[PDB]
């Protein structure tokens, strides 16, 4: 049957579903992991043990333990990024969307949920991967890993709890990709792995990741990339955090392995209760459990692993959206509201740029208000507002990113660089956040497709072309069709720096995004750091 | 008779002057000092001992020993500004243009030569004072100062040379109008000093020293102020450089006497041949003997002083040329040259940078270049010379007069400033060079009113108005005609900050004055420089 697929860890079974008038397959809640319980919580993921019988893969699986976003009760445009299953540790699993008939070898493609590192699903009705699967004849998978400190904690030396374990148990699901998409009708050498803001800088990571780069063939970064400066931290700042958690909960902290055994007797609400309290600083856009610098996963600085060309080489698609900083100015920063303009005071600007950089001491903290405020202008509440949108988006995603993709380029195998700037019509979030964070995965996932779901027929268009992009880059390594009358994206490159902007006009080419912006958060800031 | 006049130092005699049609006299070349020649080189001013019979003041005194500038021999641009008399130390002299018939007690104006304390003549045809005299009905005075070493050599401590001695001159002569300037028709109540460069922060300088501020009513600076970073040293860098020049002329150097008794042998020019030697960096707009913070012309730092209000309050009138810069890289600066375009590579850019801001460790240099660089377009060598034009001006012109005019406004009794932006169409130097420091003093001095000269129509009526501007703000602090049709100057004030543009086109106000360039040199730049 279409619905049985036989694995090198045993038999499962799927379910048709229906997509756009047609069906496909699909396999909810493939085990790739032992549950990581117990004793196994913190652990390195171990490999599932292989089952007789059939595996029921007919339905999702349980979302892992994370932080619930409470702030806007009923709110689809908050909730739509809330686990929508039971949460449970026992959460590795993965899901596969096979287009019927079966394939024999088609292009397969592997979302990495973002999420910040401490929260995130593949599960997501975002995520669907039905329309992409059907409407690109690509064979689509999402995983799952651990997140917040179940994925991230980290105590350097001990081998109970290590660090970055949740980037291991995406390397697993990558792995059991490799060995098994085979008989599901995917080409294990046409893996491109894609995902969004922390699943961006998580593609970014196993791109550097010795241990990882020989699992896929290419890849898509989207809002992340591994540089981004809260997507890591050094072994140390990992440790203090873990000791720091631990204090919350009146742990014993007199070794690694008193501390851990006290964080494993606890209920897992009792460490999300208290996760926010262990950050340094007063701080936006900075999250707890995060992925170490750890010598091993990652065998140097990121930095020096990007001079070096120490990478796998090969082709990536990337990009931002252009209103990268409002979600977090929205939820982390005074005056910023839901259902106002949000107008900022001078007052409120000048907190909120001490909140979006909090390293700098007073001299950074006025280079950055200098380079972001019209002074002749300088109490428009709508360009401060504005302003520190820019500050937040560039300093935290734009600009890594650029740093990302032009030392990337160097020796790398190809390059297109995107800047999404369509703000969907029937978006539910102010006017004021803009073109959001995370506003074009609905495009990558092609809900637009969907009459039900109220977007433009221009959005329909632009969703389809996004995913035809995505799935002829996956398929080939060149978003373009190669003797289309359609225009080219073409290949970013070191001397010319060229991007297309993504969005429902007629397709435009520039040159050096954010460049201004960039060379100040990329050179000039950290060298005025550096020397006070 | 009209050309003979009685004066508390002896009578004079005058000549009658043509001048547009009409006639004016003038009395040329009155001593106000003793020659401040041998034994008094370098000392502190003594006033001209009285004299019997009659003083012949029909022709130009001679000129103040100095530099000559001989890089475009022949060509006018240059030789406009250098001597044309005899030089000579004994040059303290003034000169007084009067309408016919004599005024009973008419509003007097005395001009200040520029040229950067180490040159400047009152003679030059460009500061001829009948058009303005007779077209404005004032009695124009222009004095003389001693300049260079002879002016401004600084060994605070000793009274034989104590610095400022050239300000001290210009005092003497401000002193004489004051006690004079009745005899010849002038009103000693409604005396207003001007000048341009050097001379305008030597006006800025009246206006806070304690001992000159009771000799004069008013003032008006142009492209020139008080703290610019050129127009003053600290008495350990005035010692320094004083000592550097005895080195330069093998003199012994072991006290305050045997120095200055070495440097008073040498002839004049002996002393102009090293003077540019003393500086203390490989330099552009930076003279060697410059006005000294002394504790006693100054009795505490200008900041100290423009910020408690210690300056005399009065109305000012004042302002700058749009391309101030471009002089002193065509002298000073690699890759600007006359007769060339002067398209600056990267490499001519970096080398300007650091000439403009001689002070600045590397992270002040990247600072600046961030300032003024356009990162989409870096390569431009259009932009990189524009770009060193603005670093130039910005730095050593416009933002100290931003800087002092707002601090200037908040205790004085009214400001109005202009930002004078129209090229002369006549202009000899090329295009490159933009709206020239100087080139405002022919519009003030009337010499587009003589057709000869070959000013356009505009340009004649461009400088009627500014004449009429400068003479109304001196007859009664405000350069608009009180009931007038004309458009009207606005004052400049704390909150509003406006201005205007001096041009050939209708009046345009404006605010905030390069405010963006002037919060960077005036704020942050010099934090950043006090932090490393
Ligand atoms: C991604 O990587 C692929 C695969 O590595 C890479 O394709 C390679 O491109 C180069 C062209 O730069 C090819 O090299 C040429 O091969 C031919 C015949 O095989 C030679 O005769 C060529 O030599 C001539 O031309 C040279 C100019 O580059 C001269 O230097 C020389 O003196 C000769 O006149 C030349 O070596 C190479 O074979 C391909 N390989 C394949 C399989 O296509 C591709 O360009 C990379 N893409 C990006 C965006 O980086
Ligand atoms: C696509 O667009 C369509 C067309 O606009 C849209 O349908 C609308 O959806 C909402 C669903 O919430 C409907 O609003 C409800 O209407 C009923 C009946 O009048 C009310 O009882 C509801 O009020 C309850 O809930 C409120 C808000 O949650 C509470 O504040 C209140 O106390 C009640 O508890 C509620 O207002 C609306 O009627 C339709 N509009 C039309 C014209 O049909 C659809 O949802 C969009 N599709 C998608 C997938 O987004
Ligand atoms: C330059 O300096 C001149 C001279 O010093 C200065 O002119 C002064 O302006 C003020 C107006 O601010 C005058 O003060 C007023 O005088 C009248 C009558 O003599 C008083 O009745 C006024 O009091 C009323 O209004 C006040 C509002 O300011 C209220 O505070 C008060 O309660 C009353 O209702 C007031 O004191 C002052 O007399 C003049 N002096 C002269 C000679 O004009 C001028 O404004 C300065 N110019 C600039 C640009 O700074
Ligand atoms: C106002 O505009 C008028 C009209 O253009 C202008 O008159 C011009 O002035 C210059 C004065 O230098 C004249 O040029 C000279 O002409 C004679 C005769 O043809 C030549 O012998 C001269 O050559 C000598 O000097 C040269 C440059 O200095 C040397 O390079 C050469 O070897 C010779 O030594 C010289 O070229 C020119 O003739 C007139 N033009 C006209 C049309 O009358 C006037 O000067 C302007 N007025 C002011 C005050 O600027
Ligand atoms: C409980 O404390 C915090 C919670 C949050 C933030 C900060 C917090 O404390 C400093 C924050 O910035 C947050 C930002 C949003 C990021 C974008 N997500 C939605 C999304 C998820 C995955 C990919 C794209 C968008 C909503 C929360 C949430
Ligand atoms: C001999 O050495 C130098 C000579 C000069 C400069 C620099 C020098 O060495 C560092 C300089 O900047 C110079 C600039 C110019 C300033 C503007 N003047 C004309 C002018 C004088 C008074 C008022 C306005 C303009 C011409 C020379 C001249
Ligand atoms: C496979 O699963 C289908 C849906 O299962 C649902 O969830 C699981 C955990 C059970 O609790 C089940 O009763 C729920 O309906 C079933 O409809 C289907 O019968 C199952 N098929 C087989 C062969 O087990
Ligand atoms: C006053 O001066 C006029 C011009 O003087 C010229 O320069 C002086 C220094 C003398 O050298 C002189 O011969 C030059 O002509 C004379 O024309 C005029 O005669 C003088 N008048 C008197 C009364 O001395």
């Amino acid at each position: 049957s279409e619905l049985l697929v036989n694995t090198k860890s045993g038999k499962v079974m799927g379910t048709r579903v229906p997509v756009l008038s047609s069906h496909i397959s699909a396999f909810l809640g493939i085990p790739f992991a032992e549950p990581p319980v117990g004793n196994m919580r913190f652990r390195r993921p171990e490999p599932k043990k292989p089952w007789s019988g059939v595996w029921n893969a007919s339905t999702y699986p349980n979302n892992c333990q994370q932080y619930v976003d409470e702030q806007f009760p009923g709110f689809s445009g908050s909730e739509m990024w809330n686990p929508n299953r039971e949460m449970s540790e026992d959460c590795l699993y993965l899901n596969i969307w096979v287009p019927s008939p079966r394939p024999k070898s088609t292009t397969v493609m592997v979302w990495i949920y973002g999420g910040g590192f401490y929260s995130g699903s593949s599960t997501l009705d975002v995520y669907n991967g039905k329309y992409l699967a059907y409407t690109e004849e690509v064979v689509l998978v999402s995983l799952s890993y651990r997140v917040g400190a179940f994925g991230f904690l980290a105590l350097h030396g001990s081998q109970e709890a290590p660090g970055n374990v949740g980037l291991l148990d995406q390397r697993m699901a990558l792995q059991w990709v490799h060995d098994n998409i085979q008989f599901f009708g995917g080409d294990p050498k046409t893996v491109t792995i894609f995902g969004e803001s922390a699943g961006g800088a998580s593609v970014g990571m196993h791109i550097l990741s010795p241990g990882s780069r020989d699992l896929f063939r290419r890849a898509i970064l989207q809002s992340g990339s591994p540089n981004c400066p809260w997507a890591s931290v050094s072994v140390a700042e990992g440790r203090r955090r873990a000791v720091e958690l631990g204090r919350n909960l009146n742990c014993n902290l007199n070794s690694d392995e008193e501390l851990i055994h006290c964080l494993r007797e606890k209920k897992p609400q009792e460490l999300i209760d208290v996760e926010w309290n262990v950050l340094p600083f007063d701080s936006i856009f900075r999250f707890s459990f995060v992925p170490v610098i750890d010598g091993e996963f990652f065998p140097t600085s990121l930095e020096s692993m990007l001079n070096s060309g120490n990478f796998k080489k090969t082709q990536i698609l990337l990009g931002v959206n252009k209103d990268e900083g409002s979600f977090f100015l929205l939820y982390g920063a005074p005056g910023f509201s839901k259902d106002s303009e949000s107008k900022i005071s001078r007052e409120d600007f000048m907190s909120g740029v001490k909140l979006s950089v909090p390293h700098a001491n007073d001299l950074g903290l006025d280079a950055v208000t200098l380079q972001y405020t019209d002074w002749m202008d300088d109490n428009n509440g709508i360009k401060n507002r504005d302003g520190l949108d820019d500050i937040v988006g560039d300093h935290n995603v734009i600009c890594p990113l650029m740093h990302f993709v032009n030392k990337y380029t160097k020796f790398g195998n190809g390059t297109y660089l995107y800047f999404f700037n369509h703000r969907a019509s029937n978006l539910v979030w102010p006017e004021w956040m803009g073109v959001i964070h995370g506003y074009e995965i609905e495009f990558v996932f092609g809900l637009p497709l969907v009459k039900e779901l109220n977007y433009t027929a221009e959005e329909e268009a632009l969703s389809r072309r996004i995913m035809h992009y995505w799935a002829t880059f996956a398929k080939t390594g060149n978003p373009n069709e190669p003797h289309s009358q359609e225009s080219k994206w073409p290949l970013f490159t070191t001397k010319e720096q060229k991007f297309i902007d993504l969005n429902t006009e007629p397709m435009k080419v520039h040159q050096r995004l954010r460049v201004q912006m960039c060379v100040f958060w990329n050179q000039f800031l950290p060298k005025l750091l550096n020397a006070t």
